[PDB]
């Protein structure tokens, strides 16, 4: 079989974007997918990425599968890379808004005259039985600076859902500030991803503040590891960031591909990302 | 402002393939190819390699860029995937041959009966000054198992050229056989690549026998890393492992991507080596 | 004067594409048609098909004139092209739908990944006076594997619209199965194309059935004589081998200039359409 | 859809082709303007592909202005519609006059000098529009034209046996640069009806047969008068034309020869009459016809 | 720092063409603009004209800087320009129309199947305080060849605005036609572009009648001079034209590059201009 | 629409040519790098359309930058506007000057030497970025401008009569390969008030006069003081530039022949100032005067 797609890439968190706007199922197996996004036996990729048909109204869905093929519920750089990549398909030139039906519900980027992309990510989910995580809150439903035992280390941790589980760390409990680019993530990511007191495995965001509007991160993302960027990661840890009282609803991101701006809207609770998304090239892959 | 390619792995040592037959001068710059070769931002490879017109009577030329924009004179796996993809693109079905011209000198693939890509990797160049290596020659005027010292700490190579630079390290002076999966490349790897005594900078071998006819190996590559596996370098071990007589001149090479067959022949000196090649996809990339 | 137009072809079956946007009238007359689609003193097709505005909320609309100038109802090879035509015009990439007001009603194009396109042909017509055939309905109101005389010899035919006329045989009355290639369709085509039994004349197709769902053809068209393919055709005659119980809903057809993957679906009545469809060069002919 | 690297590469390298269309009397030819480069714009494989009716362009060949030769204002070459090279073209020669007069803003009479596969070849554009061509002279020894029939009125070959299928045929064989094989009908038989002729049947037993080497262009001769010919023809590597301006000279040359006609002929093709003339003062034949162009464009190559 | 540009004139009215896509605010200050428009110390043009986004719904908008650097609200020959740099940054083919928001509100250029780019240039404003004039109106609100006493000479015209302002004269009060060519402009036209009776200054067309459909002038533009050309100026003068009874509303305009085709439609009092556009060259200028 | 087969091949985009626009006090030119060949880059003809300022690039001429002859460093080539081609251009070498230094990624001070139809020319780049030029040595025997005026000073042609459309004017003559007529006023006139001259008037009476066989470049001077002269130039095939270096050595030439000025004087040119110094010393002249890029581009040929 022949695989037609889009290489887009928002901050270097790489996407496989394909029309699958002909049909609700997705052309290719979760199975192909893992293999496509191998970088020396496959195209290489952190995900693929879907352009599905509008579900109940919505201008069309979006639907992810990580590089290791499992289905994750949303994806802002990937939402990003979609909308420059549904422009593209149909001449749209210029600013233009769309709404995108997805696992965390409705999603609305809207490309900017510059070509960078300010999504609406929806809102928050605090509540720990549906981040999901098995932590008990310690600030309503909600899990604000609560104990995580990793590996017998005790760290503290903030958990915020953007349809996705995020588990977001400023550092250990009795613990001094974290310098980001000293931890060894492929030793500590996987421990926090895989950890028992979260079912459906979590993604982890490590934090540097640099000032109350100022963050820089880290991150390891379930499914994909080390990404350079992680769109619904920059928006949880934010609203931990403001949850824990260490920053304000404005801030600068800086993740190692690059910056991106978070606002947390204290008028409608919606956060939205802005952000960049380019092509890199297009092309045909041999399936399997 | 595009580039039209396909892509191809030797053993997970992948490549950006351009048919540049058309002309004499490589479609893009190296610095098009470093930006190219970058895994999140660009394709993502270990490097370009063109598919140029024959020079002196050979059937084609190939030039290669590495990931980090540096030309090297040649590139087993990447030849094995040349082979290909001529094969493909005139349509070549079953057994052929072909001879390219490399900054190597001549070499010449064989597309075999099962599938697989049998190549005359040329002779291998010992003389220390001509690897190039400042090392002196204490084997002739060949360096084999002399000392090099790594950030302090004495290590003992032998150095082989195959057109490119190789460092092969069975271990450190007066130190235990290596367990190749134990060693931490990003570390050590840079230091071995940009050694003083390596003027053009080197690739570098770690190598684990397991017999007189298996070796398991390692490799940091100049110009591109961490690779998963090298076909200069793993005709370059055996030339190494025979010359301190380790291992015979027919081995199975076991790199991190998988399996070669390279046979060093006394009879005539070159070294051949037999290995695979696949196509992945292929596509238009914008510059 | 001066037309500017685009020349493609779906399997053959060639057409001078003209830009109609701009009014509800084609910019020339049918006269005008006839001398551009000569293939020695004008630009040579099988027909002009003009892409025009959208009528009662379709996106666009086709009209087309035949090499002879006469206007049919619509084209299954030319609606692919007009869907590549605008996909141009409007700068579009990929895959995309298209609604087209045509003679035969709503047609509606869909460019596939490979570049393919596949059309929704609509549903057949098999009522004999709406075909129209002065034929006399053999099975409920359609004429299915019916006598036709033809210049006094017995020939069996059925006949389906697909906006415009076909009649479909696979062999004389009481005759044996065709070898479509050996038939002088310049002889025997006229003969039917101007048959008395159809008021609006009508596009003959000739079947060999090589499996039941695999069927090779030969056509005379009405206003275009022996093309290479006519998609509208291929949908006339699969729907008529079901109709004879010679074959299934889906088929391959094979058509001199390639083949197209036709199925009538039992679920909507729908005919789908899917074939190639490529432009070939950019021109201005004298009026 | 099937995976193929190669489909994929041929894919994005299309090249354009800009040129414009012209005939004469029917023979129809792309015409392009080469006069940039000694070396033909395109290959002859892609020139049979653009002149294949259905999937290219369509026409009965390719031909280029290119930049003169050893003095002549320009050259000419040609590819057949098979892709073959032939040495000159007489309907095309007429089109590529009205092609210069076109490229240069060249109104009312002009005569150009033209190099060829077949040496001198002089257009010129009549007071009256129409292209009378100096066609040079005729080359009638045999082994030159080239036929291996044996030369029997002198080294020509005139009216002599050709075994076609079994068949007896008389044929005379001249060349106007490129060959020409013409008969007015079969050894011991009658007139020539050409209309009555199948020549998808037959004509293709003349092109290819083993008595012509390089193939030859073959026409069926009818005679009205002796200053009037019907003709159809079997051109090398092009079929049955509409119109042939070197074969209209040939079968002049070919009358006058078997003593059917006089050296001045109205000659009728399928396409339309051609005035030619073989003058006994200097041995040159000189065609008078029209050529007209018909569109203009760009071809993906 | 650097500003790339492509060179564009319409009928020898040149600018420099900057893609402003990206922002609402221009790449340059009006300052930077002046000194890039001197023809022998900087890249040379009448104006430069940058291409930026959309506004309330447009595909784009069009803001332009006069070679003295000021910013007048609309130009016709730069609006072709601007079509087809648009259809060549976009590689678009064939007929293309665009919307595009201006200081004079929404103007439509269409590329038309020549090559030639057909405006819709809006509706004429002829109410006397909006030109803007201090002249008193003397045909309802308009003034229609009025006195306008120029350095003492009484002068006739009529004032009418396509966004920006024009005086339009066919001769002096009580005088004879012109001959436009006996003109000194250098010496009359900043007269007029500077009149105490016009704030804002203004463009002025001098009009010789050939015929009532063929009108042939030369204009002295604000802030740029004597040009090749001025598209808005050549509407201007029709409508004013045709307002003093001297032609018809369809009308060919010779100006000093080439003719425009200009049409005042009664039927939505919307005025089109059809002319040519081309490009010139492309550069980067040092800022 | 009007078909038109020769209007749809010629917009077919030719070529296009790669140059960088620089300006020596206002005198502007397409500089162009064709050091890899004795020929050329365009024609005259090309020149021409390019040094158009509304429908081409727009310049007072093009200059190309060509190999060493007889081992100077490089040569010089230059076409004005008009098409023609000119011996020198002062303004013009001093901009070639910085040209090389960023094409060799030169810096600082460095001189080279460069073949001209006027000979040997020596550019330096100075320390303030400035270029002094070697200029050579004038050429002041009347039929060597040339000119067919009488050497009325030895061979020369100092302060002597021509009638300029019937009114006596004095000139002196002098080369600097180029041709330049420099005069300070009429034939028994007071000085002149330069700005007061319309150059498009009189300019074209002096470039194209009987007496000056290949046209001439024109300087009109005012005396400021015996070191400080004021000019303006009507060139030949240029018109009325902002400055002319050849012109503005060739008056400074005139000057101290006519015994109005010292051999060192500071020249100023509608578009600002140059410094010339005629040395007695070795007798060559030498122009100090800026040279400043001002874009690059492509321009479609
Ligand atoms: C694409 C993404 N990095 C999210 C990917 C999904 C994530 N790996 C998960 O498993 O939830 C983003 O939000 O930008
Ligand atoms: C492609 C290759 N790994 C060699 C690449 C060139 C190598 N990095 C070098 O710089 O010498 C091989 O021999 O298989
Ligand atoms: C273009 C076409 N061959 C139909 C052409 C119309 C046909 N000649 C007719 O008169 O009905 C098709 O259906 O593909
Ligand atoms: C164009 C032409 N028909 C001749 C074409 C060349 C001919 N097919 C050949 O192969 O000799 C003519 O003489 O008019
Ligand atoms: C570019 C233009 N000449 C108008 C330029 C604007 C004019 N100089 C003004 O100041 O109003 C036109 O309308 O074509
Ligand atoms: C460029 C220049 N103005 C001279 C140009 C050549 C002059 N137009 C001539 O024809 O002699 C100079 O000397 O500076």
């Amino acid at each position: 079989g022949v695989l037609h797609f889009v290489k887009y890439h928002g901050l270097g968190n790489d996407f496989i974007l394909v029309d699958n706007r002909d049909s609700s199922e997705p052309k290719i197996t979760q199975e192909q997918a893992a293999k496509l996004c191998d970088r020396n036996f496959g195209v290489g990729a952190d995900g693929v990425i879907f352009a599905m048909p509008g579900v109940n109204g919505t201008d069309y869905a979006m639907r992810i599968f990580n590089s290791d093929g499992s289905e994750p519920e949303m994806c802002g750089n990937g939402v990003r890379c979609f909308a420059r990549f549904i422009a593209e398909l149909e001449n749209l030139q210029g600013k233009h808004s769309f709404t995108i039906h997805t696992g965390a519900g409705l999603i609305v980027p809207e490309i900017q005259d510059d070509g960078q992309v300010k999504v609406d990510m929806g809102t928050p989910i605090l509540k720990a039985q549906d981040v999901p995580t098995k932590l008990s809150g310690n600030k309503g439903e909600a899990v604000v600076e609560a104990e995580l035992v990793v590996d017998g280390v005790s760290w503290n941790v903030t958990c915020v859902s953007m349809g996705n589980p995020h588990c977001i760390t400023f550092g250990k409990k009795g613990g001094p500030n974290l310098k980001v680019d000293d931890l060894n993530l492929p030793e500590i990511g996987p421990k926090f991803e895989h950890h028992e007191m979260f079912p459906a495995r979590t993604n982890t965001e490590f934090v540097e503040v640099l000032s109350r509007s100022h963050l820089k991160m880290r991150v390891w993302e379930r499914g994909a590891g080390a990404t350079l960027a992680c769109g619904t990661g920059a928006c949880a840890l934010v609203v931990a960031a403001v949850l824990e009282g260490r920053a304000d609803r404005k801030c600068t991101v800086d993740l190692p591909g690059g910056p991106l701006e978070i606002e947390w809207k204290q008028e409608d609770n919606h956060i939205y990302m802005t952000g960049p998304a380019e092509a890199v090239f297009y092309g045909s892959a041999l399936l399997h």
